[PDB]
């Protein structure tokens, strides 16, 4: 087996098709998801060309090993797919119709900085290394591009799966290389975010808060102090199921200005005593009666600024 | 080898059988049950029809690459199951008799709505690609399929195996399927969840509660607080065994609502201590005497509301 | 290859034996275990039979492939073994004597029910499916069966590793199976447990019963409550390595018994401290004098009778 | 193929030979080690022997399928060896030379006794089973046993790896077993221990012990307690990266010595209280000055013991 | 098949040639990195020679199997890499081409001393043993060595993909080897370390030091031992992303440098109260008022002696 060759000097044209059947394990912090899905091959090759007529048969089968097969491969894959070949069925006038169900964990980034309002382009390239004898240009073949009505990828929500047509034929190691994108757009659920860490943040803050109503410089520390635990244990939370970005995210910016709104209620908690000790509670009520005001109008317009800044 | 001539122009039907040997595994967060079970199939091969006067023996066994087997597949599986062939026989007039046992982990979504009260119906789907001489249609065989009375899916009550016997048989580029699906249905095992996990919850939120029967905002303060960083773990320890849902479940709500009985125990706490400190500790009695009976009726009359909404 | 025709109509006896090499990773959430051993199988096939007079050698070995072997699979394995053969030997009465080295994941359920004083019997199910030509049955070869004196499973205490001589034959999808029950023993060491676990709770528990030698609120709340911080602490330590059970564990029992004896203390210290607000010390010291007896009379009972029901 | 016939009766000597090229992944609490190396194997096949003058060449390379090679298996591993073979070179005297480059996760128990200043030695047991014909025993070649400069065992002191040059002989299933025993022997980096785990313990004990310096019982709560708090954290911390054991280890003894002194420490703090309360604070002060000197004298004489007892 | 013979006695040059596709999985704990690359090597069997004209082929293909391939491994590796052959392509002059596309997991050690802001140099050693017909060297082929553009390795900054030219051919166990080293730069993206982990517990140990602005030893112990909790919960944080070094890490410096701060102002606290207690306030406030610019001023003065011993 060696390439079919050619009628003239063009390049051989490969009729590429992904059909997604399961989408699956978005890991967040890996940059990876799996996909087991439809391979869809087709090219001419005149070699195997038949009569219909004389042969009776319309369309005939072939095993993979009897003819030759393109070596198409995935470029952002962790390991070579677990393919499966479905059918290989060869028309009269020689196109080869090529049909195998893989299965493989696909290494496409994320970009965290609308988390977790965010969403994702996920990436899919098919490459195609061509041989000395003719080079391969890969091809989107429209009609074999898609996913199955059941296909859902926990936590978000499936918008398109669609391919560049055109593709990105390059050099490499002295070689024609020809590059297909797979674009799999993908849009965060951000439902749960809001009754799960959301709002029980915001209500562990305001309780910190509640110690602009209070003299009691033991019980406010009691009251900011422990609820700065309360913050660290759901900063630990979030930033374990998010990635080292190089780059500021939009919770990561709201996690580091509440870590600042506390360390601020700590010096007015402080002023507020280091006044009342020195006896002058008419300054210390003043400061307090502020950041009863202050404290949640500036927490308010920081995340205005923020939530601009960010989308 | 290739798929059996018909006699007039009717489809080739397979006669599928599940029959579940293991069941394990159930994982809730990714949505996957690994499960080791029996796969029949079934079909009528004229080509390999005998006469049993004449060849001496009533069946004939045979490997399988030497005759034409269906290429059966699973759809919501991660990847090809491991399957070793188990027995082929052959009667006398063709009828091929396929046994195969396999072992695959299967993506099945969980509705947690109800959780941990709630049943799930798990599902195996078969699938097969109709060739181009022929048209393959799957069909059930109800005595060969079932599970053994051993099956055990730890924290789970497996109610029935069952098959929907009509298939689903669609298009799919350019060539004909035919689905059939297995379902599975279980109920969860709610006992463990209410001495480990709900009574003590209710335990330290009752603790909580004891703030109505002390004017002491410093112990107050150190009552609703660190009951708090005690609902804050169990919080926690509850929605790392759950997956992140665009739709609210039965035990959110009440996560939620308790972090909304903290917050209000807070704000009481707050004004009571206000009231006392500006002299006025008939108001502050008056509130927290209220309180004492509102904050438990309010949350027995809320939980039923969310039950009733639930169940 | 074809199985060996029957002297008159009996079935085929195989003469089994697993001799244990190595025993480890016993999870016990997973209620799994991993097993490298000796897998020994017996049976007579004529067509072998060879006279050793004239053929000078007493025993014929053979490679996998060339002589007829019956396929031997396990219950309860979670994939098919890896095996690796190490010898066939045939006598000159056509009797083989198959030998092989495998390793497989176990499915074996635990009974929690005394946990940590607990002792587990793990099952190897060893299974024949009965061909058409004729019905196989297995049998147990006691001197093929047990395991090496070096085999450690980390924690455990391997007792026994028997057999139970009699399979258990039935009909499963109208053919013959019979089934061999590979018993191993094992019972838990419960050392570690008693200065690292049990001791430390009691510790911490303890110092929540100092409060009974204290009549400041303030005190007793920072004690009782900060001490239920490291119950919940050590309680999510331990059912974090144990399963969701659907029934109560001794550990389970004395776990949640901890719970209410915390409970039961708050409502204590609350009763104490509103009797001394209401200008009543007599009736406060009076109940919390009892206290300081009922609490650990009554924890010293409730373990006895605890222990009484579960052993 | 078959063995090589014996000259006399003599037993067939295979000449081993383990060459370490990486060593890594200790797992402490599965008691495992990974290990990638080169598997030398040398044995007198006088069937292979050939005249170096009338073939030309003083060497003959065969394929692995060509000649008869030892069944050679490790003892203590999970599953059977990666192996790839490197080399097989046969000499005129029929001596062949085999080498292979295998990868295995071995399974070697460790004491943790004397932890984190404890010292392993790590078995590699290769083991052959006699065949009919012929006994094989193993024999080490120390010219072909050791590693390379650059094997790296993380947090670990690579000392020696060498090999008890007598093989165990003994009979197994009716058959002869010769059975090596290959020796690594580490010890652990325990510098990183001192800084990061021994010394911050120490200093959230010392802090616990200034409620010596202090009559008021809500801050020696809040100390004593607290404290309590980060031991508890700093204990789980280390009994999670070590397996139950059921010796006591070093660490393990003082982990609970360290609880005694805490639960000791609030019986003073109780005791002291009770007695001011009582109105009786001469003996009140005279207990906590004693206990100032008390608590480091018997905690530091108490470590000595402990550290003897282990060294 | 067997290796080419010299023309004279001059050892055979495998030209190789390292192109990675894809880099991930950075485990900075288990020091490895997962990489999907390119391996290209070359080398002249003057047997595989052929007359174009005669053939009909400019460059004849080859499978794996048909022609002598050298074996070419990889040093610093867990398991065998998997590798997936692209091409072997024969030129008249017998200058063969060979292609494949591997995966493996590299095992590199890292230096953690200036972490975060430490640059690592991963290896890639490619291994060759010489055969006894004739001796195998290695070389680097500059041009087929090289990185696509996208190669992204999360939270690190890509520099360069080098190799050193002259391969390292030594002696091993009676053979000679050449072995060839392929440098892979890094340096660590310390962005994302400042907001999320640098500044918020910088902001946990000012609110510790507000204890010197305060005369309440009961809100000074809460102060100081809370924010203890909180830099233990740090501190577990750091330590479990980085292995036990048997030298001293930059960040390991800083945190038991923290451990100090906050020993010795417990000591503060402590004798700050006992002054006050034993009636002398003007000795207390002394010092409390030296502590206020004591503890900033030598923290920043220890943090630029240790920047400037790790830098
Ligand atoms: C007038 C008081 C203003 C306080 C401003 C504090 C700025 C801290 C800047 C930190 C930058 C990093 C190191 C932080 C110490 C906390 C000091 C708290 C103030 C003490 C109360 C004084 C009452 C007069
Ligand atoms: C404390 C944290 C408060 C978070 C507030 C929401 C942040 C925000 O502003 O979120 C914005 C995103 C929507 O983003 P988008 O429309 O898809 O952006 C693409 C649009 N462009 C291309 C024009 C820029 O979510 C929402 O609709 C807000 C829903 C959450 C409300 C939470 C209430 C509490
Ligand atoms: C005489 C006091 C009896 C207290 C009995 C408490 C029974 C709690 C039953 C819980 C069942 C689940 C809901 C939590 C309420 C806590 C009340 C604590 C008592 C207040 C002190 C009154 C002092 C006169
Ligand atoms: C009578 C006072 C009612 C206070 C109601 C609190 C409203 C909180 C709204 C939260 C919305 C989300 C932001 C919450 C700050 C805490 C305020 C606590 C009240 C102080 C006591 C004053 C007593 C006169
Ligand atoms: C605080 C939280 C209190 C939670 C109370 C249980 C919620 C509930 O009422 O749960 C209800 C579910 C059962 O639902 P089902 O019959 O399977 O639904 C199908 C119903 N249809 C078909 C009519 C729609 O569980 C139980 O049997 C409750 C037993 C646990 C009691 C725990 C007491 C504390
Ligand atoms: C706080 C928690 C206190 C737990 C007390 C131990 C439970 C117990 O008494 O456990 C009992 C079991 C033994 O029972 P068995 O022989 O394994 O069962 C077979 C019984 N039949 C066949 C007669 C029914 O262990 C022991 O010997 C206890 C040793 C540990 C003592 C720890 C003291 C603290
Ligand atoms: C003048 C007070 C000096 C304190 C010196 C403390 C040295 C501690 C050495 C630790 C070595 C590791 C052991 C913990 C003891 C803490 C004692 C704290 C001092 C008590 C206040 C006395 C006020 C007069
Ligand atoms: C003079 C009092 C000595 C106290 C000895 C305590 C022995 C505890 C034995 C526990 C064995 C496990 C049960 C724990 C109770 C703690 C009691 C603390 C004493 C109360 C102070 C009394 C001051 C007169
Ligand atoms: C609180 C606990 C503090 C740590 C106590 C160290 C135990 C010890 O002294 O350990 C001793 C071991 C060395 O023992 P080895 O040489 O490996 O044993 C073999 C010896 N034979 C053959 C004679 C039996 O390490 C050290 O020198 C530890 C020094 C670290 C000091 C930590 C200061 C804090
Ligand atoms: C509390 C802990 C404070 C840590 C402060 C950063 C340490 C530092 O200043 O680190 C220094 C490193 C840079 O080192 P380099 O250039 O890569 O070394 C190679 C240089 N030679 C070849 C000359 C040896 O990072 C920085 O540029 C500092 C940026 C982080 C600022 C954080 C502010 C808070
Ligand atoms: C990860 C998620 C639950 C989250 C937590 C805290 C804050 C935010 C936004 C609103 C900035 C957030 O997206
Ligand atoms: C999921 C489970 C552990 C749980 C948590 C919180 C509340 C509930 C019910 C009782 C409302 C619950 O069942
Ligand atoms: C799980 C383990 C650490 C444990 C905790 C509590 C009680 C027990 C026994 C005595 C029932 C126990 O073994
Ligand atoms: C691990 C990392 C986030 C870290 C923690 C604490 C201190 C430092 C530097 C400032 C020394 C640091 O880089
Ligand atoms: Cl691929
Ligand atoms: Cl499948
Ligand atoms: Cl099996
Ligand atoms: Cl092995
Ligand atoms: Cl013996
Ligand atoms: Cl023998
Ligand atoms: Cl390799
Ligand atoms: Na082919
Ligand atoms: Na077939
Ligand atoms: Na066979
Ligand atoms: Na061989
Ligand atoms: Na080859
Ligand atoms: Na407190």
């Amino acid at each position: 087996v060696s390439p079919p060759p050619p009628i003239a000097d063009e390049p051989l044209t490969v009729n590429t098709g992904i059909y997604l059947i399961e989408c699956y394990s978005l890991d967040d912090k890996a940059e990876t998801f799996k996909v087991n899905a439809f391979l869809s091959l087709s090219w001419k090759d005149r070699r195997l060309a038949f009569d219909p007529v004389r042969s009776g048969v319309r369309v005939k089968t072939y095993e993979p090993e009897a003819i030759w097969i393109p070596e198409i491969r995935f470029v952002n894959v962790e390991n070579a797919r677990d393919a499966d070949v479905v059918d290989i069925s060869v028309s009269p006038d020689g196109t080869v119709q090529y049909l195998e169900r893989f299965s493989a964990r696909v290494l496409s980034p994320l970009d965290f900085r609308r988390y977790p309002f965010d969403s994702q382009t996920l990436h899919i390239y098919l490459i195609v290394r061509s041989v000395d004898t003719r080079n391969i240009v890969l091809a989107v073949d429209l009609e074999k591009v898609g996913k199955n009505d059941d296909v859902f990828l926990t936590g978000w929500d499936i918008e398109s799966f669609t391919a560049v047509v055109k593709p990105a034929n390059f050099a490499l190691e002295d070689r024609l290389e020809s590059k297909l994108d797979y674009q799999l757009r993908i849009s965060r659920q951000y439902f749960s975010y809001i009754p799960n860490i959301i709002l029980p943040w915001l209500f562990i803050l305001f309780i910190s808060w509640t110690a602009f109503w209070s003299t009691s410089y033991e019980a406010n520390v009691t009251l900011v102090v422990s609820t700065l635990i309360a913050h660290i244990a759901f900063n630990i939370l979030v930033e374990t199921n998010l990635p080292k970005t190089p780059y500021m995210t939009y919770t990561g910016a709201i996690i580091f200005m509440i870590y600042l709104f506390y360390f601020v209620a700590v010096i007015e908690v402080t002023v507020q005593h280091y006044l009342k000790v020195e006896s002058q509670p008419a300054r210390a009520a003043s400061i307090t009666r502020a950041s009863r005001i202050a404290f949640p109008v500036v927490f308010l317009l920081a995340n205005i600024i923020l939530a601009f800044l960010f989308f």
